[PDB]
RNA sequence: UAUGCAUGCAUU
RNA sequence: UAUGCAUGCAUU
């Protein structure tokens, strides 16, 4: 566990930033009943080495809307600087992540998604700033949280009646609200396949609405996970697997 | 793979084996209603480091009917030939028997009383496959248990025969393999309700098909049986707490 | 045999 | 995040 010092500054650098987030939509495609002129869509997922606590594989795809096909992956090895602590995600994963969008700009710039899908919370967060908007405020990119665990925070808990409501889920794009105890509207639990049980946990990032965010996150799912997040997740391990 | 004339004397060495093959019961417990008088079931199998030499062979001997592991022998070798279909034995079974030899110097009240052997025993394009090789070399009644079909004189997983298998609907349901020359080979067995895909059952050594079927059955609470499925999980295990 | 993917359970 | 197991499909 890191030092009392580093999560102050963590800590401090979240609530700096938070000021940044934009949860309302600002592009013309997210407005649209089938999201017209939405035509690339980006994901991104950093896969780890059993045995070393130093080196991590990154990855950024880029996927064509509507038909969910890769026209562009960037994997590389990097070195960890901080371990996990839930909370601090952001200061483990998303330097790289960010480091990956300034690749594309520079190598190619038509490329550049829309909308990115993280691996993670959103505004669902101990402090309203996870993963997903972290990366965002640091690209200005629409982004969306999508977690598969449920992060219990503002009363919110994985509990007798939580399952109930999961229960309650029949078909994919089924959902129900994640209401905090403050009364607000932290994300929405999604059934995300007709062939799946357990749901996602989607949340604002950055420059889109709730409402678009789920709706867009059950369009990307060929399976459970979506497929811009499971195709950053397949490749950046298969670049770790082939070199063992 | 092997040059040819080393194959033909495989093939000369399992025809001259092949006339030791008892494939009727020979054992008090095996007519039994309910195999009153079976102790202990053994189960065998090997598994490979992902380097083609090293492998771990390993030995469970298993109490019946509650299927605790009462011995387990798991041990580095190295492996020297490569895997040709119809001579697994000429692979496996040298240290597969080096382990019964050792369990008889260890602990010879734990000898088994029949022996479960990952892959084929008459099911086999010369009629004596490595759960035969292994039953002849120790004279222990032997089962061969395979994942998938072994496609000799004229058996074939076509359409045809996975209509069949759809019509296997309950646990211990089972259809004969025949082969062109008109024998049973074989038994395609479900090992349980809540598995589609069969095992395939053969004779070994001093055992009939109808006793082989039934206590491969008894011995499933998934659906590889108990015995194979130690030696397996163990092996690998065993792999794992060295260089995985 | 080893690996991949899908769906779920457990551990972390 | 990684690992084990379950059930299926695939490669080999
Ligand atoms: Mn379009
Ligand atoms: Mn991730
Ligand atoms: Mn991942
Ligand atoms: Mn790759
Ligand atoms: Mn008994
Ligand atoms: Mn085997
Ligand atoms: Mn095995
Ligand atoms: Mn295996
Ligand atoms: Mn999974
Ligand atoms: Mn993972
Ligand atoms: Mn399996």
């Amino acid at each position: 566990r890191p030092p009392e010092e580093t999560l102050s500054l963590w800590k401090g650098e979240q609530a700096r930033l938070k000021a940044r987030v934009v949860d309302r939509d600002t592009e013309a495609w997210q407005r649209d009943p089938s999201f017209s002129g939405l035509q690339k869509v980006g994901g991104v997922d950093v896969s780890f080495v059993k045995g070393d606590s130093v080196r991590a594989c990154a990855s950024l795809v880029v996927l064509s809307y509507p038909e969910l096909k890769v026209v562009y992956e960037d994997s590389r090895m990097v070195g960890l600087k901080a371990p996990y602590v839930s909370g601090f995600l952001a200061f483990r994963e998303v330097p790289f992540l960010v480091e990956l969008v300034q690749r594309l700009q520079e190598k190619e710039p038509d490329l550049m998604p829309q909308v990115v899908l993280v691996d993670g919370n959103g505004v669902l967060h101990q402090r309203g700033f996870g993963v997903a908007c972290h990366l965002g405020v640091l690209t200005e990119l629409p982004c969306i949280g999508v977690a598969k665990k449920l992060l219990q925070v503002d009363g919110l808990e994985n509990n007798a009646l939580h399952k109930e409501k999961i229960v309650l889920l029949q078909a994919g794009g089924d959902t129900f609200p994640l209401i905090g105890s403050s009364g607000t509207v932290l994300g929405m639990a999604l059934r995300s396949h007709d062939h799946s049980t357990k749901p996602l946990y989607v949340s604002v990032g950055h420059r889109i609405s709730l409402e678009v965010a789920v709706r867009l996150t059950h369009h990307c799912c060929r399976f459970r996970i979506p497929e811009p997040i499971r195709q950053a997740d397949i490749r950046s391990r298969e670049y770790i697997r082939r070199t063992l």
